[PDB]
């Protein structure tokens, strides 16, 4: 897998505003005002799940549980529907929104798609659902939809397609200069092109979008 | 489930080389010269067993019979042990090989694991056993791994490392910029990633590696 950066290691240690725990997941605990609104985070195929650290803290400092939810180590865990036992784990939780990077987002639409009613939202970063999994009249669903517009693995013209797959009310969220790599912290991608904005600036807009959606839904 | 494309219908239609049953199994019965080698098939996960139906086909042609067992209609109940019944219903059958795609086939390795001497080989594709399954000194076994290079969900890193789960003597076949979705005749697989080369070129290949296989414990 792609290797995570020294920021993203920092990342994992606790500020004052959120506890992480690294274990079967990588959680991000807000420390304060606890929102009821969870985040289930799947990682881009081949990025180490570490690598999305800065993105997690970030949206958790703003008052929203995220897991970070790795690929499943077997086959028999399509329950891509690792997601349930995340469910399990924190009961307190009144409002479940999922996403992913890339693969990882299109795996997240993938289990929004399979399981009515157990997500209440969708955020994609670089991502679109499969055409076998459209979300084009799940009208129930918060969809976001986040992309960079120089991403060279994921290009504009892809993503403004998958609005064919999303609900009407879908909110896509340009970040202009951004690429594919900077939705971590990781390498350079190949495949990408590069970006004409930092990876920090891409972030923020990364993170006010995410929030933006778990708020909506909350 | 993910729907059969429209060639796998034609591969349903029984000739006389291969006489094809559909009732609670898929059987495809070579009519010419018939071996004493049965190979027993477990679908993917969510996939329409009709799905498999060209290869399975292409097989019962090079003079295997093929039995596809589809999994109950219902993800929350198990049954690996599906293939038994199969080996009830074919005793002039005198060699068992099981095999299946993904989930199938790490089903497949737990009816291996579980039923000693009941088949003398075990074919993946894009699949491996969970740990628990492991087929580490089964020397008993003839087993094949076949696996495709750009395949999303169970990679070529995934694969390589369920050698410590199989014979030494295993053998890997890789299918260079093969998928995961391209061992059957279904959607584009969600999650995966799309392949180099056409499904024809793939199925030709997982057809003659298999065959390989049956020829071996035949």
């Amino acid at each position: 897998m792609l290797q995570p950066m020294a920021q993203a290691l920092a990342s994992l240690q606790g500020d004052d505003r959120v506890g992480v725990i690294e274990g079967r997941w990588i959680v991000f605990q807000p420390l304060a005002a606890p929102r009821s609104t969870g985040f289930i985070f799947y990682p881009g195929g081949r990025v180490d799940p570490r690598a999305y650290a800065p993105q997690a803290r970030a949206i958790a400092e703003q008052g929203f549980l995220v897991v970070i939810t790795p690929m499943p180590l077997n086959l028999a865990v399509f329950d891509a529907d690792r997601a349930s036992e995340v469910m399990a784990a924190f009961p307190e939780i009144e409002h479940w929104v999922i996403g992913g990077h890339s693969l990882g987002g299109a795996m997240a639409a993938n289990f929004a798609h399979n399981h009515i009613g157990a997500v209440e939202g969708v955020v994609f970063w670089a991502a679109y659902p499969a055409q076998s999994d459209s979300l084009a009249d799940r009208d129930d669903l918060t969809v976001y939809s986040i992309y960079g517009t120089l991403d060279g693995l994921a290009t504009p013209d892809k993503i403004e397609a998958s609005r064919a797959l999303l609900p009407a009310t879908a909110r896509f969220i340009p970040i202009e200069g951004g690429n594919h790599a900077q939705f971590g912290w990781y390498g350079e991608q190949p495949g990408d092109n590069p970006a004409t904005i930092s990876r920090a600036q891409q972030q923020q807009m990364t993170v006010d979008a995410t929030v933006e959606a778990l708020a909506v839904v909350d």
